[PDB]
């Protein structure tokens, strides 16, 4: 996250860190047994780490649970990143408490102008590399689809939306992949892609979760 702030330990209780020996993607807890992340974050051998703040220090509120199965969307296209969403089932149910909570799925899509909260442990420099150990947060609005499509001609589908600032300065970045974009108490997006980080007229692109609620609900009830 570039131009954001330190969230505060466990102030984003649904935030997840996917670990395969190191942190490589974020995710969101939707109920005690399931996590939603980005399909481009798919790997075999994932351990989900809940209740984390500093990912390099065991502070006492973490739960490390291995994944029993991963399901990448049936229509994920790695070349265009269309349908960039995946579900991960935990081997054991997590214990929900104040520091580990799940986030709600949306009932309808959010409107341009709505302010959201984006979080993650990704790079904090637009021109450089500095990975933080504690969770960073960024409040950003959803942009109009026309400004999103003008920045990325022929690349945005109806399953994506842009959020951020066209002036540049504040944005999600590498390492933030798979993490949450929460607006009005619902999970509306997943950090998916962009061009550089915090560049002018190059906002971040997010998977539009409101288009996948039926697929999510149906898949978790049959697995
Ligand atoms: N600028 C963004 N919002 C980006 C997010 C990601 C996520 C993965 C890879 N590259 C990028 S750029
Ligand atoms: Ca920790």
């Amino acid at each position: 996250i570039v131009g954001g702030y330190t969230c505060g330990a466990n102030t984003v209780p649904y935030q997840v860190s996917l670990n395969s020996g190191y942190h490589f993607c974020g995710g969101s807890l939707i109920n005690s047994q399931w996590v939603v992340s980005a399909a481009h974050c798919y790997k075999s051998g994932i351990q989900v780490r809940l209740g984390e703040d500093n990912i390099n220090v065991v502070e006492g509120n973490e739960q490390f649970i291995s994944a029993s199965k991963s399901i990448v969307h049936p229509s994920y296209n790695s070349n265009t990143l269309n349908n960039d969403i995946m579900l991960i089932k935990l081997k054991s149910a997590a214990s929900l408490n104040s520091r580990v909570a799940s986030i709600s799925l949306p009932t309808s899509c959010a409107s341009a102008g709505t302010q959201c909260l984006i979080s993650g442990w990704g790079n904090t420099k637009s021109s450089g590399t500095s990975y933080p150990d504690v969770l960073k947060c960024l409040k950003a609005p959803i942009l109009s689809d026309s400004s999103c499509k003008s920045a990325y001609p022929g690349q945005i589908t109806s399953n994506m939306f842009c959020a951020g600032y066209l002036e540049g300065g504040k944005d999600s970045c590498q390492g933030d992949s798979g993490g949450p974009v929460v607006c009005s108490g619902k999970l509306q997006g997943i950090v998916s892609w962009g061009s550089g980080c915090a560049q002018k007229n190059k906002p971040g692109v997010y998977t539009k979760v409101c288009n996948y609620v039926s697929w999510i609900k149906q898949t978790i009830a049959s697995n």
